[PDB]
């Protein structure tokens, strides 16, 4: 069974923020905003993987932190529970940061994974979230399936509907709450962004920020943890 998960998952669910709490998120403009963080876990098998921190100006989006370290990640994998394997990493991550460098901490996390659209109502993206007391926003590249939401026929047909660079249609669950919304992050990109709440920002303000964050299709704090991970892994494997 996974009973200490399930109510340590639940205890901090509890903790969510589902609305902006930040004067510069309450700006049109994001005025107010300086750094924004990136976070990355990418696998090499399930267990050793590389987790990556990085941090960007506001809204230049230059690189002014980075850090990646390869880990082990012995936990058990239980969908639903991912975070469990993951976030202790990049907490302990989001923690050197702010003992050592603090005056880089990041105003706000944009997380490769979910939030509030999740399995149990609280993925990666809430549970760093929480875990940090830092806003947080979910980043997907795929549709998880929950609530009734599917990638299917009628889900494309929305897609289509999304023309500009900035186009959103509402990811609605079948329990009448809107889980996300599906971001056209590009004029030239296909395959439209996932988002959802992690914590501490209302889900309009991730979409806007996502949106502002993006100067290709992956938006740039993201793509670039991704681009660090994934040349610790490349240097790993040498």
């Amino acid at each position: 069974t996974l009973s200490l998960w399930k109510r340590e998952q639940a205890r901090l669910k509890a903790h969510v923020v589902d609305r902006d709490t930040e004067a510069w998120q309450r700006d049109p403009a994001f005025s107010g905003l300086q750094r924004v963080g990136g976070v990355d876990v990418s696998f090499v098998d399930s267990v050793r993987a590389c987790a990556s921190l990085v941090v960007l100006s506001f809204p230049e989006l230059e690189v002014v932190y980075e850090e990646s370290r390869m880990v082990s990640l012995t936990a058990p994998y239980v969908s639903g529970f991912l975070a469990f394997r993951e976030v202790p990493f990049l907490l302990e991550l989001v923690q050197q940061l702010r003992e050592k460098e603090p005056g880089l901490m990041p105003q706000v996390l944009l997380v490769d994974g979910n939030g509030v659209l999740h399995h149990r109502g609280f993925g990666v993206a809430c549970h760093l979230g929480v875990l940090t007391d830092l806003p947080c926003v979910g980043v997907a590249k795929k549709l998880l399936q929950v609530d009734g939401l599917e990638n299917n026929a009628l889900h494309k047909e929305k897609i289509r509907l999304l023309q500009t660079r900035g186009d959103s249609f509402p990811l609605l669950g079948d329990s009448g709450t809107v889980l996300g919304m599906a971001l056209r992050s590009h004029d030239r990109s296909t395959r439209p962004l996932y988002i959802s709440v992690g914590h501490r920002m209302s889900l309009e303000a991730a979409v806007r920020l996502t949106c502002c964050c993006c100067r290709f299709r992956i938006p740039e704090p993201v793509r670039q943890a991704d681009i660090c991970s994934r040349e610790h892994i490349r240097k790993s494997a040498a």
